[PDB]
This record gives structure tokens, C-alpha cells and sequence, in this order.
């Protein structure tokens, strides 16, 4: 239960489950509430807590009375930087009568990457290359992350990557696709988001690996760099024709590879265009590199996301020297953990720059 | 100004000829290749040339199909030829085509925009030959796949309909896999979603049964930019689909981890005033057994299409209906009884 109070401005208090650590309930006052955004089976609001005054969101979804929510039990196992925060949760009733509703109160972020890449955008301008490095390193340091626990995002879209303007701090969100992914257990094809969706989904395969999320990274890093999606389409046959019009048609083993529920082989025999040529001409050729290296039609081919991190085009960020345009100093980006370096503990040695190895 | 080719009928005998045209424009473009609107030098009559790259592996499937059909909703395949393009030393295939006006897509749009609705008389001129366009092709085994209003070519001032874009299109053999990605956006089947390759024709009444569905609402019955969404949006639409209902859709894998939701009355989805005879015709399109969704020859046979049938019917012009009733034996052979109803005593 939840009760309401009142200069008559409204109060909801909760008794509440802190996200991480052991079961405390906690009282939460909240005031202000509004709808920030809408998704499937509910809705996400932004409130001021009443004490600190600090802005929140609560993402309000329906809850199945058969099972316990997975994306809850997800979020409550995440501590990650680049990674929106679960505060607390709770249940509470809702617009349904006689349904009951989880709401995850999470960290407020004020941007998304899609509203500021559509903000350039509107304008027939790019974002500066420094936050293309900055977001793109976070985003695949909170990928880093989630793999290390098997962990595949599943919809990665710029809709799902929040930002703080101020700090260039990026906070990846919406886990409600999120799952582990385990050798030999079938998946849905289904999930992903228009023009994010890597190859082997699109053909239907339901072995597929956490590398989609890499794919949907790369078409991310593509579309901040061109200034619009690298391979839109209303269906996906045409989406796979941009593909192909930008990497060749894919070989018979690369078809293996990606693994289709059925395909005909009946795509014309296109050859690859040289990657230089798909950006604008003083594109850096590190960025040019690094999307070849995630847009790949072999999924094991792809880097990782800590590979990604340790590539060349992210070398500025290791600077000792380098500074938001604003003056102010970059977000912590080398704090890296053991989890977190799991997969390839020796990449610490290009990750953890020198200068941030002193005593 | 003026370009001269041999052009091949696009019907009957292999017999070229010389074509000349001029005045042309590019008026749309798609999967590797464009559209274009020109004028016919000796009648002055204008036609749409769909110019696609062409893979020489193979004959060109979308103009094999197009060289078999005949009929008054489907754009007509007037010529074809060869010729070369923008990709150096590539051959491109050049389909002459019947042009045609507006779309659905762009005629719902207008309306959409300045908050209106169409007419349901157009809804039902519309509605009634697409499904007619759906029971010919129905008919040799041939499934379009890509069903959407901007496939839905418009005559403003006939108020005929023209099924165009054959690019999917393909016949469907029983027991043969077809592909799950085809298909756009809103439009989609849920067993196409659920990555079904044993799916029917009846894909192409789904889809249907979308475009009715959005020309009543004023925008997509279905949205979302994912499968996920789209699901959820049909769930909370027809309830959460049953175990059975799961199994003849016949998903390539799935969870059964949706919510358990009931489905929503039809009758609420759409505005008060909505035709009743509408709202049950989507009903039995909508549904989530692909047997179960009415054929395109039983949709024509609906009673929301009865008006169509009244000796007194006009368009809003003044002027008379197009040809509704010139049913063939080939387009008839899913259901010959059903002549009966499709072709008015009047008629
Ligand atoms: C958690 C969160 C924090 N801050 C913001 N900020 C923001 C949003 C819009 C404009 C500017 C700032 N957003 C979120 C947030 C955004 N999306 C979601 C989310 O989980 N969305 C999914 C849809 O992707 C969803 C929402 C409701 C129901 C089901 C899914 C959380
Ligand atoms: C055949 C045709 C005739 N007339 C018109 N008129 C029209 C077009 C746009 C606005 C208003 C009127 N359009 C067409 C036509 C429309 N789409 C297609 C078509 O086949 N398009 C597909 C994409 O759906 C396509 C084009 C080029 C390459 C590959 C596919 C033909």
C-alpha cells in the first residue's frame, strides 16, 4: 500500500524495497510526478523526492501474478556507472483494476542520445566527435558489464541510452528484453529495434549470442557519425538490403554463421562498399575502423564490447590531458573492475591508461 | 527530352516493338531501384517505369509474376525491357507500368492531418478491391507479402483501386519454407513475427485487415518499432494468444512469457459511430489462426461491402462506381457459390 498526503502540493508515500543490498524497507516521499514516456504495459514517470528534492523515474509496468518480474530481478543484480540506477522498488495497484503494478524507482538522467542526435540532426549538424568517443566508450563499458554475467541487453537503440549534458556521463536503460543468454537454449528473434537489429535476428535465428548487442552498437556509433541511420527499412528484407549495399552480400558461411530459420539465397550478388566512402569526408579513420569491426556479419567476428573500448578510435579519452569541451574533466572511465575485465583480464593494460595507475 | 527502346508486351505474344517516352521524373524508389513517371510519346498517356538492378543468375521473379496477371486491381504490366544505369556495366530490368495518381498511404495521411476521417463509402470502394486484387492472386497460388497502404495505388476520381509493388510477391507451395522476414512494419502477421516459415496466404488478410483497421482509426492498429511491441500492441487488442492458437501460428521459438491478458471488445477499439458491419469484418481478419481469418472472396461477400452492391450507389462525384462485379471463373474458383452475392442482380 501507498498513502497520500498534502501549500497543497501532493505527497506519495511508499514503503519500499532498496534496489541492491538486504531487504530494509525503506519509506520513500515522492511529489511532482510526471509522465516522461510509455512503453509496453506501462509507463515511466519522473518525481522529486520530498526530503532531497532529487529528481527520480519511476518506470510503472504491469505485473504477471505467475512469476517474479525479470527485469527486476536483473536490475536488482546491476551496479555499473554507465548503468541507470535501481534505487528502490514496490508494488501498487494501478489504471487496470484489480491488477497489481512493479514500479522500479530509478536515477532521473535529463537526455536520451536520440533526442540530442535528433536535436544536431534537425539542424544539419553532427555531433562533435569527442562525445561520439565518450558515449560509445560508455556505452560498451555497460556492455562489458552485462555480458560478463551473460547478460545480452537484446534492444540497444538510441532511445535506451541516457545522458547527462552537463557531465557527458551516458546511462544505458530499459531492461525489459534484457536475459541470459545460455549455449544451447533457444531464443526469441523477435526482440531488437528497427535499424538496430543485427543480421542473424533478422534471418530469424534463435541461437543467437550477446554479439547482437555489438551489432546494435555499431549501427548506434554509424548513425552519430552520419547524422541518420545506416540501415533503415520498413521490413526486413529491406533492411537487409542496406546491409548488403554496404557490406557485400554475405558469403554462404557467413549465412551459416548467422544461422536463418530459412533463406532462399536469392539476394543479388553485391560487392562491398569500401567503408571510407559510407561517412562524410574528414570522418576520422579510427571511427571508420572501429564500425567495420562491429558491423560484421559473422557474430563471432565482432569485437567485444571491451575490445571495443580498448580500440584505437577511444585512445583520445586515455589522454592525461583531455577535457569535456565545457572545461570540466571527463566522467570516471578507467575504474575498472574484475568483473568487469573478466573476459579479457590483459586488456587492463591498454584499458587503465598509465597515468591512471599512479600512486 | 525523347528516349526510344524495344520493349516487350507485357502480356500475350513475345513480340517487341518500339516504345518511345518522354517527360520523366522520379516519383519513388525502393530496393535497388527507383520509379519513374513518364509520358508515352505516341498516345500521350503516362506510365510508371519501376527500374530495378537485375541479377542475371536468374529471371527476374517480380516480372515472371507480373507477366501472368490481368486484372482491374492490379497495376498492368504494359511493357518490359533491358537497359543500362547508375552502377556501371550493370544490366537493369525496366517494368512499364500503368501510373496511377495517389495511394492509401498519402490519401489517409491528408485526411489524418486535418483530423478527419475517409468516408466510409472509400473506406469500402477500397477495402472491397484490394480483397478482390488478394482473391485473383489467391487464386494461382501467389502470395504478395508486402500488403500496405503504400502498395495501394488510388484513382482519385474513378475511386479505383490498384494492388502494386510484386517485389515479395511469391507463390506459396505447402510443405515448402518461406522466409519470415518479408513484410513491413504494422503490417505484419503474428506468425510472421513468431518466425514462422510454414505461414499461407492468409498473411496477405492480416494485413488487410491492419490497412481497414487504420483507414477507420486514422492511424496503425498495431505500432511498435520492434516484434515485442507489435505483439503487445495486438495482444491488448485480441488478448494473450492461446497455447492452440500459438501452435497454428507455429512460431520458429517462443517464451509463452507474455502476461495473461483478455482480449479487448472490438466494439470499443474503434470511434462511436463506427460501422458495425466494419468492426465485425476486422474481427474476422484480425485473428490470431491464420485458418480461422476469412478468405479474400468471403471478404468481398461481407455485408460491410453490401452497400457497393445497391443499384443506386454513387461516388460522392456524382459519378458511377468503378467495375466491381466482372468476376472471373479464375478469380470465382476458391468459392463458385459465392457468385451468388458478389454479383448483383443488377449487374
Ligand atoms: C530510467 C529513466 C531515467 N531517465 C530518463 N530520462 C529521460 C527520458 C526521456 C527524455 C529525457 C529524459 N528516462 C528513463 C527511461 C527512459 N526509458 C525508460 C524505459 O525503460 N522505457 C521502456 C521503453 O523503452 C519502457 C517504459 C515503460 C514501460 C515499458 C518499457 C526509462
Ligand atoms: C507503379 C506505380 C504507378 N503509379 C504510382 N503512382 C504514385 C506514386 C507515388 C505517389 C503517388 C502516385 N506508383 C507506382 C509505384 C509505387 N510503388 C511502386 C513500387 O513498386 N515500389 C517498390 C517499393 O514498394 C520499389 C520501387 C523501386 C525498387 C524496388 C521496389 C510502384
Amino acid at each position: 500500500s501507498m498513502k497520500v498526503s498534502r501549500d497543497g502540493s501532493k505527497v506519495t508515500t511508499v514503503v519500499a524495497t532498496p534496489g541492491q543490498g538486504p531487504d530494509r524497507p525503506q519509506e520513500v516521499s515522492y511529489t511532482d510526478t510526471k509522465v516522461i514516456g510509455n512503453g509496453s504495459f506501462g509507463v515511466v514517470y519522473q518525481a522529486k523526492l520530498c526530503d532531497s528534492g532529487e529528481l527520480v523515474a519511476i518506470k510503472k509496468v504491469l505485473q504477471d501474478k505467475r512469476f517474479k518480474n525479470r527485469e527486476l530481478q536483473i536490475m536488482r543484480k546491476l551496479d555499473h556507472c554507465n548503468i541507470v540506477r535501481l534505487r528502490y522498488f514496490f508494488y501498487s495497484s494501478g489504471e487496470k483494476k484489480d491488477e497489481v503494478y512493479l514500479n522500479l524507482v530509478l536515477d532521473y538522467v535529463p537526455e536520451t542520445v536520440y533526442r540530442v542526435a535528433r536535436h544536431y540532426s534537425r539542424a544539419k549538424q553532427t555531433l562533435p566527435v569527442i562525445y561520439v568517443k565518450l558515449y560509445m566508450y560508455q556505452l560498451f563499458r555497460s556492455l562489458a558489464y552485462i555480458h560478463s554475467f551473460g547478460i545480452c541487453h537484446r534492444d540497444i537503440k538510441p532511445q535506451n541510452l541516457l545522458l547527462d549534458p552537463d557531465t557527458a556521463v551516458l546511462k544505458l536503460c530499459d531492461f525489459g528484453s534484457a536475459k541470459q543468454l545460455v549455449r544451447g537454449e533457444p531464443n526469441v528473434s523477435y526482440i531488437c529495434s528497427r535499424y538496430y537489429r543485427a543480421p542473424e535476428l533478422i534471418f530469424g535465428a534463435t541461437d543467437y549470442t550477446s554479439s547482437i548487442d555489438v551489432w546494435s552498437a555499431g549501427c548506434v556509433l554509424a548513425e552519430l557519425l552520419l547524422g541518420q541511420p545506416i540501415f533503415p527499412g520498413d521490413s526486413g528484407v529491406d533492411q537487409l538490403v542496406e546491409i548488403i549495399k554496404v557490406l557485400g552480400t554475405p558469403t554462404r558461411e557467413q549465412i551459416r554463421e548467422m544461422n536463418p530459420n530459412y533463406t532462399e539465397f536469392k539476394f543479388p550478388q553485391i560487392k562491398a562498399h569500401p567503408w571510407t566512402k559510407v561517412f562524410r569526408p574528414r570522418t576520422p579513420p579510427e571511427a571508420i575502423a572501429l564500425c567495420s569491426r562491429l558491423l560484421e556479419y559473422t557474430p563471432t567476428a565482432r569485437l567485444t564490447p571491451l575490445e571495443a573500448c580498448a580500440h584505437s578510435f577511444f585512445d583520445e579519452l586515455r589522454d592525461p590531458n583531455v577535457k569535456l569541451p565545457n572545461g570540466r574533466d571527463t566522467p570516471a572511465l578507467f575504474n575498472f573492475t574484475t568483473q568487469e575485465l573478466s573476459s579479457n583480464p590483459p586488456l587492463a593494460t591498454i584499458l587503465i591508461p598509465p597515468h591512471a595507475r599512479i600512486q
